């Protein structure tokens, strides 16, 4: 049940600005159930790839999370970054819109006129987001346990109880976050989940935008997000060490993981 694409990974290949595949993109002409979207895709991955939908936080737009689009697609994923219907949408709405974005990618995979026709294995999907978009991602995972992975950054929701989530979930937290503090948001969310592979990585000195486009720890954060998606989306056990390991970085001020098998 594995779906191995690309050269055997190395830390350097995961830390680079791109993986092995060329990336192209298009703007969704008629977004279905969300505000706007950009689809990033590998031109020649060598097989079908999973799809990932990424949602920003409150007041934010695609730019805040856009770096993940080419970063992940270049390793073998179709990635849709969205703007929400309103910048002021809350986590439940963000979840619905994230799942609408996945749905539309899945549909376009079956549409002959799309550049991503036949590129996607629609049985392998994942969710990502920042802050309220991260809370949205975890609501998506709670509601749709067939999702293969979640990677969220500085997550926030009005409740921290994600005890029903069984999807492999990586949380990036930001040490000095004053919007969604680690001790009242990211860490309670992490600690609520007992039935899944999970991981928590706290960036030293980070503000609430520490994982966003323009961040200075992208080599490490990108490596970890790509590795997590490769391991769990693709069931690619070549990525087990990279997905499960403590980074051993002066950039990281706390690291926790559970149920990630080597
Ligand atoms: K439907």
């Amino acid at each position: 049940g594995s779906h191995m694409r690309g050269p055997n990974p190395t830390a350097a290949s995961l830390e680079a600005s791109a993986g092995p595949f060329t990336v192209r993109s298009f703007t969704v002409s008629r977004p279905s159930g969300y505000g706007a979207g950009t689809v990033y895709y590998p031109t020649n991955a060598g097989g079908t790839v999973g799809a990932i939908a990424i949602v920003p936080g409150y007041t934010a737009r695609q730019s805040s999370i856009k770096w993940w689009g080419p970063r992940l697609a270049s390793h073998g994923f179709v990635v849709i970054t969205i703007d929400t219907n309103s910048t002021l949408d809350q986590p439940e709405s963000r979840s619905s819109q994230q799942m609408a974005a996945l749905r539309q990618v899945a549909s376009l995979n079956g549409t002959s006129s799309s550049p991503i026709y036949g590129k996607v294995d629609t049985a392998r999907m994942g969710v990502m987001g920042w802050s309220m978009g991260g809370g949205g991602s975890l609501i998506s995972a709670a509601n749709n346990p067939s999702l293969k992975a979640a990677v969220v950054q500085a997550p926030w929701h009005s409740s921290t109880n994600f005890s029903s989530v069984t999807v492999p979930t990586l949380i990036f937290a930001c040490e000095n976050d004053s919007i969604a503090p680690v001790n009242s948001s990211a860490l309670p969310i992490y600690d609520s989940m007992s039935r899944n592979a999970k991981q928590f990585l706290e960036i030293c000195g980070g503000s609430h935008s520490c994982a966003n486009t323009g961040n200075s720890d992208q080599a490490l954060i990108g490596k970890k997000g790509v590795a997590w998606m490769k391991r769990f989306m693709d069931n690619d056990t070549r990525y087990s060490t990279f997905a499960c390991e403590n980074p051993n970085s002066t950039r990281v001020c706390d690291f926790r993981t559970a149920n990630c098998s080597l």
